[PDB]
């Protein structure tokens, strides 16, 4: 019993993280067979920003002003190049604890554990989603680009974020491991700012049968609904569309409690029109959306309570 | 920017988790030098139960290597096991006993394979509200502070209402608690009022004052107050830990003590604090320090 906000086992990930330093900017580096992986905004001056073109502030660059830090050894730099928005440095050594790993580009919804780092040394892991105006709600600080996201379902590392940069209402933003952002966000100082917001239904949805699961049912009604007259509704409290894949995904978790997906969508309708009365659902008093239904399967038992 | 329930890197605690079977139980290790610590109730009179077990009996498995058992003894509700490999991961260690309110992170494991980490708090009544199934039994609870690792909590059981009991590296349990089937619950629990203090000086820190108010608090009052919200006494050494988070913000302890009390009795009012609608009290005033400056491992 319990539901935790749980993240996977950093370990895997630690043995990859190093500090990387050009000129007077240090960030993080993921350090993955011979190659070094970090926000080619290294290279940047604060200047720069505003406008930078990559292409020239590279071409200016040799494979000695990129220095390369793994714990207290220092790594030499035999070549480099840009792919995207992530810069990719050969260094002469190959690491010894390369995790089995796939580099995957997540949709809006899909939850991630971050390794935030600070000077190539870990600090701290969490779970959390990529929103779907393709932002993070993480705690980054400055020093803390080139942390990454990841996933580790068996034993492969599946990498899915690199920390680039903080808006300003304080949400991150940032790529996947081949450079490509999440979002329409660039690697610029320019005025951007992140869309509004909405709620991921089909993790809230989830969520709801996490709760079933553990025992609760005080939400439930006896009503159902239509698939349209649910998102007619849930389009007035900023909720995502609910769309037939999702309804297909929850299929499972249906199945184990003898619940209908659109059984479960006329509580929630009922939930966001009448709030919770004073009371919680797995101890919480706002309806939580970063956990997928992949998550709950993984995370609660196969008998329900 | 950020305010995340952040759990310390698992890494240095992976390298010691290892699967321990005896009979029909199979549950979880921790690998430290040449010794395997595990509950005592993997056996399942505690010396009349062991004295009958060999150390053959005892199967150990670290990855896919089967680790042979040499001898065997009983501290308190851990059963130790010497192995005769050390293992070449053990990191610096010590065996830490925490008091309520101290937050640590969890590294969740089945058959000796770690799953998930997430962070947690010593309830006032000894309990920890965590996320375990069958074969979580062993898993343990750590804090970093430098390169060392401070073990200071082994998973034991599961009570009726679903929170969860264990003992610090020497055996001895949190709470009232006993490592058998019998009629046990979970006292009536209370907030750690320190740690809602620290919560609330984060979220002034990440720019969140809706709550501060002009007004300021005797220790005595807010504690009349506080007692019948089922919130813990704040004693004059909270004040004391919290100085450094009243300097920063320039809020005084008693002056958040008085926007706590207004909370109380008024309730948010349709507002959040750092994205929730509770008051949370599982962030120690170390934890927002650590948090809000960046320290690493
Ligand atoms: O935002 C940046 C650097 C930056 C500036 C402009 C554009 C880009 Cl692509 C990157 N760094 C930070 C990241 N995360 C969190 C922070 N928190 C505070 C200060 C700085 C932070
Ligand atoms: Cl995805």
């Amino acid at each position: 019993s319990g539901f935790r906000k749980m993240a996977f086992p950093s370990g895997k990930v630690e043995g990859c993280m190093v500090q990387v330093t050009c000129g007077t900017t240090t960030l993080n580096g993921l350090w993955l067979d011979d190659v070094v992986y970090c926000p080619r905004h290294v290279i940047c001056t604060s200047e720069d920003m505003l406008n930078p073109n990559y292409e020239d502030l590279l071409i200016r660059k040799s494979n000695h002003n990129f220095l390369v830090q793994a714990g207290n050894v220092q790594l030499r730099v035999i070549g480099h190049s840009m792919q995207n928005c992530v810069l990719k440095l050969k260094v002469d050594t190959a690491n010894p604890k390369t995790p089995k790993y796939k580099f995957v580009r997540i949709q809006p919804g899909q939850t991630f554990s971050v390794l935030a780092c600070y000077n190539g040394s870990p600090s701290g892991v969490y779970q959390c989603a990529m929103r779907p105006n393709f932002t993070i709600k993480g705690s980054f600080l400055n020093g803390s680009c080139g942390s990454v996201g990841f996933n580790i379902d068996y034993d492969c590392v599946s990498f899915c974020y690199m920390h680039h940069m903080e808006l300003p209402t304080g949400v991150h933003a940032g790529t996947d491991l081949e450079g490509n952002f999440y979002g329409p966000f660039v690697d610029r100082q320019t005025a951007q700012a992140a869309g509004t917001d909405t709620t991921i239904t089909v993790n809230v949805l989830a969520w709801l049968y996490a709760a079933v699961i553990n025992g609760d049912r005080w939400f439930l009604n006896r009503f159902t609904t239509t698939l349209n007259d649910f998102n007619l509704v849930a389009m007035k409290y900023n909720y995502e569309p609910l769309t037939q894949d999702h309804v297909d995904i929850l299929g499972p978790l249906s199945a184990q409690t003898g619940i209908a997906v659109l059984d479960m969508c006329a509580s929630l309708k009922e939930l966001l029109q009448n709030g919770m009365n004073g009371r919680t659902i797995l101890g919480s008093a706002l309806l939580e959306d970063e956990f997928t239904p992949f998550d709950v399967v993984r995370q609660c038992s196969g008998v329900t309570f």
